[PDB]
DNA sequence: ATGCATGAGGA
DNA sequence: TCCTCATGCAT
DNA sequence: ATGCATGAGGA
DNA sequence: TCCTCATGCAT
């Protein structure tokens, strides 16, 4: 193994949260300057989300050689019912993966568009398996 | 969350290898063209890591994005003996962070440089913190 | 694929 | 000094 | 900081 | 189609 484990990863994260505060910039700033200085910009989002290693270990590992070399320099849409959301929880719970025919009957069941509700299966499945 | 889960560098990574594969180069062909293509060159043994997520989650999401632009486009040293090595574990198993004075300590008992020793224990708290 | 090491940054 | 974190030479 | 979405790539 | 994975607009 030569790429950062999980324990490194989160000491990376750590120190480059430091300096950046220590520096001045916010995570904006960061992901502005990415692009300005390194070719590939990134949203405040993505920044956000690395500090708080709120990504799978695999997104982790490709972003922080990225962000390494910052840090080494520096030196229409629908929103989802509340009760909608826990029942969903709830089935998540039961069956990770639902078919496109598990789905469609859970959206009628639930009153929803099956497109809205297939979106919210595939992101609760890659929240779970970030990090944190 | 906006940076990818370890479900999703997990995908990721394993998304990453295939295309490598089946594109013909070997890991350290993308390590070379990390650096020609995008400024930045990665050796065959990080390449490695971060297919086998044998890095943190932290270090992974380093390295996403950066692997991600080239997935698109692309579309003296002294050896430990074996049983120290074990005694090595089993003191890990006590205790991850011994001191300087604990360190020291160890170092004459098994008849080993400290630095020897000190890097053991840090290369291992690092294995510890990685994915895999 | 991985053991032992280095080096930057901060501790 | 000495840790953490990222990374890699040598094997 | 994070909910809902898109888009590339392969399935 | 439809998933996985990376990423971000809008909030």
């Amino acid at each position: 193994e030569e790429p950062s484990d999980l324990e490194e990863l989160e000491q990376f994260a750590k120190t480059f949260k430091q300096r950046r505060i220590k520096l001045g910039f916010t995570q904006g700033d960061v992901g502005l300057a990415m692009g300005k200085l390194y070719g590939n910009d990134f949203s405040q989002t993505t920044i956000s989300r690395f500090e708080a290693l709120n990504l799978s270990f695999k997104n982790m590992s490709k972003l922080k050689p990225l962000l390494e070399k910052w840090l080494n320099d520096a030196e229409k849409r629908t929103s989802i019912e509340t009760n909608i959301r826990v029942a969903l929880e709830k089935s998540f719970m039961e069956n990770q993966k639902p078919t496109s025919e598990d789905i469609t009957l859970i959206a009628e069941q639930l009153n929803m568009e099956k497109e809205v509700i297939r979106v919210w299966f595939s992101n609760r499945r890659q929240k779970e398996k970030r990090i944190n």
